[PDB]
């Protein structure tokens, strides 16, 4: 393990707004902030770069009794067996349905699987969230 | 003063790739690169969400066994018995775990709980997705 | 009449397997094995288990092409919002789906929704497992 | 597909039981709740003998306050990364936590996982439920 140490320059009023939000937020000090702040900055070029593995969500919300969603979000799903680990679901209300996916691989593999899922008509609110494997961070 | 100067300590691996990444985009120093990814948080962490209920969920990526992490999120969780649905865990490797907290209440309370989760000590990274369960 | 006789239809793979088994063990003919498995099944759906709070999981497998087994299952865990906490999925391959379903209420109710989901056209294997949150 | 219809002459007494119970429970008819015990032993045999492979849950209850329960099932479940697929986790109370594994690989080896797991001092309750991959079954 090795630390470096260096210093920057914020503008002032940014700086000032920033240390007002994390405080609020809950974070315990400014460093600790920028760290996680360099650490997403990677994680997104992980996904634009290379073909390294990564890992991710896709929250989804429908109503299970519109059209044949249900059926069209499971063949999706069994078509991508490889990158989807499991999900989670949630029943909201008689109707409506709230499903996280998890998915593991490459990153223009995920985003196509998410692309696909959302698009569905049956959908009606969605999200793919973009994170990491963890094994190249800290 | 327009500039406020000061230093921060990071990793070395972290600090690498960092550099690595923004010599590539052209980013002349550090301080550019940083006052970025803080502008862009600030805008991010500003925008409303409202009173109105929703259901999210939150996703968040770290090493089980850095500081007291797996106790910090345990403890948090359970305060919040009422918001809190279900988790689902994934173990990525010997270390790391994905996990995805699914959440249902006012919006602003669900952000606020987001926030004391994504900030805990241990989060490598994470994010929150809330949404409301009504038509598109 | 000490014996009622009537006949049963059965997947030529299923029974093939079947027949394989019970010769090994030694079994004469197949109503031995039968009757065996009937009063098994007896026996266990007669337990008691009271009407306490109870905390559990309700594990099932099957194809989700088959019949109308997705509709169904979703239809039937909508109508109790109450008990049911949240379902895990795993795509086990084309056509196979596990699911876990986790629940808390009443046992006698808890019973109850467990058996009608076990019980539904499509559904090739499941159990159920009821605990009390309590001391050991 | 082929179907193979055969008869069977069942103690009149426990056949009464049975048609008496299945309907209680919900099952449509006879017929397909005695599959539904053919299909139950033939899963159970697979857990066995052989090597193919199978798919079980392992539902545990714990106080994560309770000594060092929360890190003893981390450790032991990190080191089995190829058989447990994902996990899903429910807070109970302010002190108890409800959790169920899903697992899919060998038999012997599941076995092993729920013995650690369930041996563990700070599980209070728990069960390892085995099932099949459904491959090789209808
Ligand atoms: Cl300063
Ligand atoms: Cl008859
Ligand atoms: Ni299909
Ligand atoms: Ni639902
Ligand atoms: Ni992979
Ligand atoms: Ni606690
Ligand atoms: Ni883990
Ligand atoms: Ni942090
Ligand atoms: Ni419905
Ligand atoms: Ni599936
Ligand atoms: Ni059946
Ligand atoms: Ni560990
Ligand atoms: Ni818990
Ligand atoms: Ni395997």
């Amino acid at each position: 393990m090795e630390l470096i140490r260096f210093s920057i320059s914020i503008p002032s009023k940014l700086l000032e707004k920033f240390d007002q939000i994390i405080e609020e937020i809950g974070y315990e000090n400014r460093s600790e902030a920028i760290r996680d702040l360099i650490r997403d900055f990677i994680i997104r070029h992980e996904w634009e770069v290379g073909n390294e593995e990564v890992a991710g969500t896709i929250t989804i919300v429908y109503n299970h009794d519109e059209g044949d969603v249900v059926k069209a979000l499971l063949d999706l799903q069994h078509e991508y067996l490889d990158e989807i680990i499991s999900s989670l679901h949630v029943h909201m209300d008689e109707h409506n349905c709230l499903e996280v996916i998890v998915v593991k691989g490459e990153a223009k593999k995920i985003k196509m699987i998410a692309d696909k899922l959302l698009s569905l008509k049956g959908v009606k609110h969605g999200k793919l969230v973009m994170t990491s494997t963890g094994k190249e961070l800290v």
